[PDB]
């Protein structure tokens, strides 16, 4: 039934070492995750750093990326912001250059700044009149905001496009279980993220899609298929062996993970994040390739 | 001694029904808070409703705002933004376009994305580097980063730009003397914030600055002239008489409460703020006009 | 209507310098307070540094308190607690010693542990079931905890001894107008808290009575006064003469606001709080009394 | 050198169904424990529900706890409270029933209640003046108070029984480089917590003992001590193995796991929570057997 399912990698956003976007390392970076069996691709999430670019940048690399992709994979471009009307426009400006679906946290800012439900319930409404392709739901800890089971369920149900979401919260399995238990048939895409740390467990939940970070989805997919085939002891096998490295990730090198494997790789010219977020330190980087060289991802033979 | 002091008030960004930038309403909002007497302005700050408006608005904002001023009061431009170099080059556009100074909040993205103290330091050195008028670091609790008294003297000592400081975390009084203390005359600006809603303690503990709301700050004013010249009994007063009007502001119509005595007073075309901020209750409303008509604001008396 | 209305100052927890529990100086403040024209007083509080003092000391003031008051005005009695049996026993215990109500935060613990909303219903449910007194929910920024307020109408419907609220979350006077509303009949004690710094606004929205500062409450209830008999506009008068000092407690001076004035006041032997929460700054504590002195409160004019 | 090291698990609080101290499955708890290899125990954590049990609990827990272990294994006495006195008197009582070692948070209560840099040195310099055994201080999400690597290191270097730290922030390992960088000889045991979710991690920062969760640590010891024995291949090798159930764990059973393995097991009477902590969900109960059932812990054949 659902017209989106498996794993969804987020891309890095690609700098040059002067800190200016570097398209040619982003489009090797997408021909990399399209080339190691991602089913999509989400842009300008979190871990694509995009509080750290401009609106100007932003609407470069959604034509960018959007060109290069040329329809090979769907595309989930990220629209969130503060305003509903700018998250609308986002929205529809990306579904005319080809988005298969937009991605947006609940209007939030800072640390203070939150929006009663009421009025999270009229952005998503107005977003979904405004756009012709489903919008999923982000249910992270970045937004400070409070998203019950059944408030999702609810907007799922009483808004048009509300079909997806990504559970990333504490104790996302029990909350998938609830989602899926309210929303009924109006949960077209029950989906987690967190770079798949707790993949196994939302699997058993329910999830159809995983939203990674962008440097090994050829070690995670296949833990996707062999549980959609029923084939759980394979599921808990590649887990279990990759579990070091995704926790990693989700732990130490956190948002550069991808960066740092695209660049020992040769996929990428640069592995910078954006000043002022702290570079990896240089003993966390030595661990994750440690790691990495133990399972031999495509990202470090592909270049 | 100082470049700057007195009450700076926060303009609001006005907005038509339709929610796009009423550019015509931004101008008379300009005009009757100049005439209300305020010292200088602060545009593009949370109670403008920064972040609900797009980085074209800004420059939008930045430019139309800083040509119909014409000099006539000197303009904050508030500049936050994640990335250092985006907003070291906000800070040097505003300063081209005619800024006295420009507030920057710590880099910070929504709840959890915080950024350590080392590189708070290169950021504010950095945005330093590029301009040549003061920069005022901003505490607040929208960012939910710690900003402690002796890492803000620090920054004032060792960083160029460095000069001046909004205090508007809780004990901010206290802080603000614990700052001046170990910061000397390298404090050029301890001001505070808030709506003025400390405005006497932090008089006390020795502010010469107030960036409050725009809705009244002729009202406000006279505590601080009365204090600058010894008349402390005086500055009770004015401040037990306006005090009610300013908690209602601070607890009550908030971020709208500039607005809404704007358009009462046919200053602006529209008080409605950028969807999905919540619009004011009716009963807050009535209490917030029933407050000022008492009061005699010159925003009630201006148009 | 209700069984309850009118101004419930907390009652600090009074210690002597060294930091033990100065009894002596905790049964002045409650004769002062009642003094000062307390409808009712709340016990073992924030306010009260409950956060402070052990499980024996709170059942020494509990017990103290209670007998000291003789049944004069009524008591709330705070037993918050994250287990549930653990709070149900205390409020059990409370009710047997005298106490008309008792208020309990929902279950926390630190700034991580939290509780879904269904076991939040539990846990009152059961603290109801235990005892036959008003249960006083607390939604308060401590507990970092979010309850609605269709949540909290739901409770006072469906729980039998929930029946009063102390709304302090931001934007108290709107959520006070959303649970009356909403709740209906059971909304008994619609009340609000934080010193009273909201409390014009709220008594418009339809706040019945208000949880303050013990320091000085003759200054604050005849705003209360003046409003339920329709003198609107010397309510606000009330209000505005006495906002500054509310203002300096909720801002400045905080928790040791009541001791303070009531050290000043000789109303008891030692203002300082239990260690490591900060002493008041010399300036701070000086513009309190400078304030006050404006205001001629009975703290600093009480000779008994 | 340091007077302790290796795994330190946290003794869970064992209930009856009905909510009271079920303490002849508690002497049980302590003795499997000991059993597992564990190199000593701490009691009265956040995996021990200390939120949810009176003062009189935590005494009676305190002396029975201390006495069935009789001196085998040293026993560290979680002794966290707002009030310094009232924390400087339980690290004192804990003191004279033998305790090797206290643990206390930084005063704080619920989410708005926090106490500046210079109180906070106040307190643990007047803990440490009233007891004269080590105090470990634990740098834990749950206090919602930050310390700085720099602060962390002064308490050690300038408060005399300030000697351990339990580092479970976020990006842990990294604090852990730095504090032992800054503390030098004065940090007796940098620690890790977190159910050793980042066990490998901080082993590579330099830490010396592990406080996790008290169902197997006969599975996660052999980690430390293939690390402290410098065979760092096979410590990522049991580290893999056991990664499941530490991410289980740490992610979807939390407090739970410990209690649930145990009863499964036959160790206790009841893996029931205090009320209003939730139960396991019973999906999360049955995933989380399955991958124990895979590694044949101790716990299910005591």
């Amino acid at each position: 039934t659902p017209r989106h399912r498996g794993i969804f990698p987020v891309v890095p956003t690609t700098f040059a070492d002067t800190g200016e976007l570097d398209l040619a390392s982003q489009k090797r970076a997408v021909d990399f995750m399209i080339d190691a069996g991602s089913d999509g691709l989400c842009i300008l999430a979190n871990f694509s750093e995009q509080f750290a670019i401009t609106d100007d940048e932003r609407d470069v690399l959604t034509r960018t990326i959007l060109e290069h992709v040329a329809g090979r994979v769907p595309v989930i471009v990220t629209t969130s912001h503060y305003s509903t009307q700018v998250c609308a426009a986002r929205s529809l400006r990306a579904q005319q250059l080809g988005a298969a679906m937009v991605m947006a946290m609940p209007p939030y800012h800072g640390a203070t700044f939150r929006v009663p439900e009421a009025q999270i319930f009229e952005f998503y409404a107005r977003v979904s009149d405004a756009i012709a392709i489903p919008i999923m739901v982000q249910d992270a800890p970045a937004s400070g905001t409070a998203l019950s089971a059944p408030f999702l369920a609810r907007m799922a149900r009483e808004i048009e496009q509300v079909a997806y979401f990504k559970i990333e919260t504490p104790g996302a399995a029990n909350k998938l279980r609830e989602l899926i238990r309210l929303g009924g048939d109006a949960i077209e895409g029950p989906w987690d993220g967190e770079e798949a740390i707790t993949l196994l467990a939302d699997l058993h939940a329910g999830a159809t899609g995983a939203m990674t970070g962008g440097g090994f989805p050829d070690g995670i997919r296949p833990i996707l298929e062999a549980w959609r085939e029923g084939r759980h002891d394979d599921a808990y096998a590649r887990y279990q062996a990759w579990l070091p490295l995704i926790n990693h990730e989700n732990r130490q090198s956190g948002i550069l993970t991808a960066k740092a494997l695209m660049r020992e790789g040769g996929v990428i010219a640069s592995e910078r994040p954006r000043h002022p977020m702290p570079e990896l330190h240089p003993d966390t980087r030595a661990e994750l390739l440690a790691i990495a060289r133990r399972l031999d991802p495509l990202v470090l033979r592909w270049a």
